[PDB]
């Protein structure tokens, strides 16, 4: 059962206001025919326009919420809303566009999906709360057939052009007019009581209902993200590499080792409380410190309450030494902390919009992360950039310009002139640091942290 069988039953109750008289007994096979499409017994990679919840979760990067509202149905204008915030008005003759015929609306749909999805996914998944008009509008901008490849590259085709009779992926679709072989899922098939707004609002206060199709589209996608990544979590599902995932993860390991090592050298904490991932490894294996681990999986809904992590009776004394929260998101960090906290507001191809201000960070696995909150860091300060090294000054083995920097904490800088090895290492470390920060990570530290305390570790 890899794909959704076309013979699966589709519940039609949510469609009967736009389509009165619709049969209660309905399959996807009959629904697709009703929508004006013909599948023609084709075993050519596209068995169904609709997909399972499991297939949708694997393709979360392709999710585009889509709603269609009657402005006044072949005789009336339709308002097409997308989770990108775009509203297009199509005439049968929060960005709002005036009424235009389908032949020009379809060109805009292809451009919008292509610009949104080219760096995210090889397809589009329209996330619906299906009431009828959205399904009956698909024939005006969607074409289906066998799975195809792009005319300018090896990627699967996502667009079709009636002008040249050619197919293209999202990267080569300029001037194309039809969406080709899209996928879709109706959230209303999962079992819900009441309307979209009532189900959405139970879990989210960030998306309002300004009474336009894009608002419904955003709410629909947000509800689907809630059901698949907030209430239900799956860290076994792997997502493909689309950007700087590897460099970011390597940079995070590099920065964690640097900051913790320097905090231990500078303040000589006798104990470190490492709170978070139950599979964590000591990030500074050679440190003298008593290293104590506390297990907590990533919180996907609300940030952990510090009172629940630390209290209810273990070292017990979390006030002794220092606490390390490396992506362990809590409501309020204690004053004696070293923290790495993901900023959900960051714009990136890895960070997708999420539920209630949270974001869906997709890097190898999907992590719904609670909304960034500046008040979590009230007992701490921002950690400044610095590079520390006690490794010997020796090159071994890329042309040079001498490094001058007050934040290169090395024996050679203490001595007055940074060596080639430490200049190369400082520049590689600065690039890794900038990669981590630009990915959305934020670093915070106990207020007494002072890099001036590292200079005397060179005796
Ligand atoms: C946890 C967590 N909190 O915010 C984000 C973002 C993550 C996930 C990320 C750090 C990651 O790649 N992990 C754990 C393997
Ligand atoms: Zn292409
Ligand atoms: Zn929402
Ligand atoms: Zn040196």
């Amino acid at each position: 059962p890899t794909h959704l069988s076309v013979d699966t039953k589709f519940k039609t109750e949510g469609l009967c206001v736009d389509i009165p008289g619709i049969p209660k007994d309905m399959t996807y096979r009959r629904l697709i025919s009703m929508m004006g499409f013909k599948m023609n017994y084709q075993v050519n990679g596209y068995p169904n326009m609709f997909i399972t919840r499991e297939e949708a979760i694997r393709h979360v990067r392709a999710w585009i919420g889509f709603d269609v509202e009657g402005c006044h149905g072949t005789n009336l204008p339709l308002q097409l809303g997308f989770s990108t915030g775009v509203n297009l008005v199509a005439v049968p003759t929060p960005l709002m566009y005036k009424g235009l015929p389908w032949n020009v609306v379809r060109i805009k749909i292809v451009q919008m999906l292509s610009d949104t999805l080219k760096n995210l996914s090889d397809r589009v998944v329209f996330v619906l709360w299906a009431h009828g008009f959205e399904l009956t509008s698909m024939k005006y901008f969607v074409k289906i057939g066998p799975e195809r490849t792009c005319c300018l590259c090896d990627r699967r085709a996502t667009c079709f052009s009636t002008a040249s009779d050619t197919y293209a992926c999202w990267h080569h679709s300029i001037g194309f007019d039809y969406v080709y072989n899209p996928f879709m899922i109706d959230v209303q098939q999962w079992g819900f009581t009441g309307n979209l707004q009532s189900n959405h609002d139970l879990y989210c206060q960030v998306h309002g209902n300004a009474h336009v199709a894009s608002c419904d589209a955003i709410m629909t996608r947000c509800l689907a993200v809630h059901e698949c990544f907030v209430k239900r979590v799956d860290w076994t599902i792997e997502y493909p590499i689309i950007g700087d995932e590897l460099k970011i993860n390597a940079a995070c390991r590099k920065v964690q080792h640097m900051v913790v090592k320097a905090a231990l050298l500078a303040d000589k904490f006798p104990v470190l409380h490492d709170i978070g991932n139950p599979k964590a490894i000591k990030c500074v294996p050679q440190a003298d410190v008593e290293w104590k681990f506390y297990d907590a999986q990533p919180c996907s809904d609300k940030a952990y309450k510090i009172e629940e992590l630390f209290y209810s009776y273990h070292s017990d004394k979390f006030t002794d030494g220092v606490c390390l929260f490396w992506n362990c998101n809590v409501d309020r960090y204690p004053a004696n902390s070293i923290v790495c906290r993901f900023d959900t507001r960051v714009l990136s191809n890895l960070n997708l919009p999420g539920c209630d201000g949270g974001s869906l960070y997709v890097n190898k696995h999907a992590f719904h992360t609670p909304a960034f909150d500046k008040s979590a860091f009230v007992n701490l300060k921002q950690l400044p950039f610095f590079y520390y090294s006690d490794s010997p000054c020796e090159s071994h083995g890329i042309d040079y310009v001498p490094l001058k920097s007050a934040t290169c904490i090395t024996r050679c800088n203490l001595g007055g002139a940074v060596c080639r090895h430490h200049a190369n290492e400082y520049r590689l470390y600065l690039d890794a640091y900038n990669m981590m920060i630009s990915a959305g990570f934020s670093l915070w530290v106990y207020k007494q942290f002072d890099t001036y305390n590292l200079w005397n570790t060179f005796t």
